[PDB]
């Protein structure tokens, strides 16, 4: 008779862990993940912050481009993240021990890390990767600096509770321009409409596509760089046919209509 | 020359240590904790909840409650918490080494509670509590049931950011009585305007005006008795002066209005 | 060229996860993990006593056995662990959310449990599960009391740094039952000399073979069963064969001295 | 009648609290602490370690003598400790948030550091602190190395299961000095037999006189420095009268000898 299923592994599409060199989008600012997972280092004048490190195995990867820009492991400061998800924030439990750095987070945020994202609201013990703890919580329009380069953190729940964006200003040409790092906003496969586990998810992602709209945003980027139109790996054109804000949320709010009216319909 | 001061212990009037016997609210919810910090005991056909259990040195207290209402420690079930300040938290380590019990609350008050109170948004490391741990976290709107009995939480964020009220329906004379057990909207000594901890903290309070006024209510009670006008001490006329949720709300919002004018008035 | 690998999920042998129904050990205990896992439940008047659980997907079927047993998801009272790796503890997180059990277990175990066996000593990531916290912790020799029936702590690091035996009297036909449970005493694939995260991880080995040894033990069994001789599948006469607590610590001793040779040797 | 009691803060002899200006111990080494309570900073090439930081109030205090020696607070790389009681750990919650430093210590002692120090296996909750979070855990003869310094954890549990000696070797006038940081082997109101929260804690303390006794140790420091004979206030002459490691496993065991007997005396 039939044994209990063997564990099955969180595998993703190949260009998810595709390595690439660093990627610079303003004059502190480098796209060091891979292909198709965004994770930026800023490079301050007292240490470097990392948002987001992608999927678990990124972590070797991303010391790797660190060094490439300088900063040794030992200079990187702070970790921050989109959202508590294997593919974004999956080797931050490694690149703590490695580093020394700190993470901040929401309050969501820090205790979905503290898991490794087991019992997850929608994913259940799924989707995993090695638990870290938050150092610092933060709070909604907190402001987080690292070598006087400030960094503000907008909560934007839906994709999970505690899903945060997060801008600051960097420079380029001499003008500044204001990065908006706006997280996911897609609902894979979550059920939406009287979620016991989630029950206000429908307000919570209303509320968060006018977040979205409302963020300083002269350059606007995701976790998953083709959500924002980012094509990462054609180098200094990458950024060309980006979305704005007002566009990045204009269209999740189109597809979460359109599969909120599918799960109305029993699909 | 002077040493560095000694640490100070957080203190309280003596009425809030002052024991009092189970007073009973409905048909399963008794009052069990002193004559001015509520604990409410709800007890089902498997096993007993606790809202609240008021100072750390209540934990005694209230099992003594427990068994004059016929429950062991062991069917204490599950505690539940208004706000995961050390007058209302105090014994809930205590309470779970000695119950088997489980806590369930939202991530922020998981966090603040695993914390014992230290690091607080407004109080630093002043009033603090032995940590404990949230076995669920749980969501706004989210149901917890118990032997059938289905107590629903409301976040009201101000007070402290995990801020909840919980919401069920007991009996009394065979009719339904919605009971409210609203938490605290006051701010002592908070700074409201810019406060860097806490940037949206007006805009949390305001929200949470209207989350009261909204709740189903048919009986309003509060950690601290006296927010909702109910007299502990005088037995069966304890809540004939009881506030509803309208007034409980309107009166937190006059008095927040007012200390923000202070504030701008430097006072 | 090539992108990162993919995570590899942690697999076992088909008998490792294949059910069985519950198999009376001693008046009060039972086997009912899979042929090859032992879990072993153990009944009192004030509720049940669950001693590993096995792998992680392993959860939904102990509940199945614990009902057969007359256990509903509630009168599990106390999960115990002979160590924390995925094979023996993989569902303790799931099971306290579904019975309220509380979990005991030494610091080691406690802080390993807490990272999901992430950053194991000798596995690092590669064998991980969902991430549980202990709930009280216990020192060697402590006592742990459910419905009268006293299970005994007795710390035999090795296998892993909090490795445990737990060792209790039940009875069968009148006379009395010591019965140990003792953990694993195998180092699969170990660094045993100089190892840099485990320097005296020969030392602890040694003193635990004699710890063994002197355990009381008219019955032993094991986490693995086939280490102490059960045969699980076989139903009345699967302890027939088993061994002695002085022959499982020698057989032990011997492959231990046997792989420290070999290790001298390069292979 | 009376109300439950207040709570009672944890106080100490003024000289514990009194503060000092760093006192050089070695070419690297320097006490930073008060008077009568031990924290050493060791300040290499890649950043400076602090071992023990005292009571919760000296934080500031330590942090301004760092700035003495040159430290900032992001140059703070490590803190170790002794164990995890107050008055040693007190301040280590706060050094993280203010300084990104992180902790090493072994599972008993980031369990009990966890806990701020509550349900001391003696003490219960009357001497407790902000709790903090060990960020790497570490095995007995365990090497952490900083700047090219290191330091070897030797576990000599008895004043709490996680006591710990540091040792490391400085320099001074071109030889080399052997410096052991041996923690504290006092029993302060403790049930020494039969203790059912440390059952084996005879038997742990006896390891632990042998333990310190074999120490490398060409000068020893201890968290209180009277108990090792040394003289903080005095200046450069402070270590003039210190013991040696011999000395002071010695004088602790009779000590404890006597402290037995009069235990089995009924005192
Ligand atoms: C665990 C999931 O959240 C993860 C996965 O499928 O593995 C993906 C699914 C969506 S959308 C990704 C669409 N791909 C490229 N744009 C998502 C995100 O929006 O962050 N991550
Ligand atoms: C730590 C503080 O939060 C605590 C204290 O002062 O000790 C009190 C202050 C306010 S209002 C209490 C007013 N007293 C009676 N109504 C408050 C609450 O609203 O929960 N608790
Ligand atoms: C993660 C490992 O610890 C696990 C595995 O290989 O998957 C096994 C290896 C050894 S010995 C098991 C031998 N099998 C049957 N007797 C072991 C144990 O002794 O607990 N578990
Ligand atoms: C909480 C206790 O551990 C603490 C206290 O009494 O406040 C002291 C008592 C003993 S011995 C201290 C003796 N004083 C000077 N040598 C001790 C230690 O050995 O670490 N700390
Ligand atoms: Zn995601
Ligand atoms: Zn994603
Ligand atoms: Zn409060
Ligand atoms: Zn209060
Ligand atoms: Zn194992
Ligand atoms: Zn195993
Ligand atoms: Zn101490
Ligand atoms: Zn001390």
């Amino acid at each position: 008779e039939a044994p209990l299923p063997q564990l099955r592994a969180y595998t993703v599409d190949a260009s998810w862990l595709q390595p690439m060199a660093p990627l610079q989008v303003a004059d502190h600012t480098w796209q060091i993940g891979t292909e198709d997972l965004t994770a930026l280092l800023v490079q301050t004048a007292e240490g470097a912050v990392l948002l987001d490190g992608g999927m678990p195995q990124m972590a070797g990867h991303l010391l790797d481009n660190m060094k490439l820009r300088g900063v040794a492991p030992q200079d990187l400061r702070l970790i921050l993240l989109s959202h508590a998800h294997a593919d974004h924030a999956g080797p931050v439990a490694e690149l703590k021990r490695r580093t020394g750095a700190h993470v901040a987070a929401n309050a969501e945020t820090a205790v979905l890390l503290a898991r490794g994202g087991s019992n997850d609201l929608h994913f259940g013990d799924g989707i995993t990767y090695p638990p870290a703890s938050a150092d610092r919580i933060i709070m909604d329009g907190e402001v987080v600096t690292v070598g006087g380069i400030a960094f503000t953190a907008h909560f934007m729940p839906g994709h999970t509770p505690g899903s945060t964006a997060w801008t600051w200003t960097d420079t380029r040409d001499g003008k500044p321009v204001r990065i908006a790092y706006a997280d996911s906003l897609s609902a894979p496969g979550y059920q939406l409409k009287g979620n016991p586990r989630y029950p206000r998810l429908i307000e919570d992602y209303k509320r968060s596509f006018a977040t979205v709209r409302a963020l300083p945003c002269d350059l606007l980027l995701t976790p998953h760089p083709g959500a924002s139109n980012w094509n990462y790996a054609v180098g200094s054109k990458a950024s060309a046919e980006a979305l704005t804000c007002n566009a990045y949320a204009d269209a999740a709010e189109k597809k979460f209509d359109a599969q909120l009216a599918r799960e109305t319909a029993g699909t």
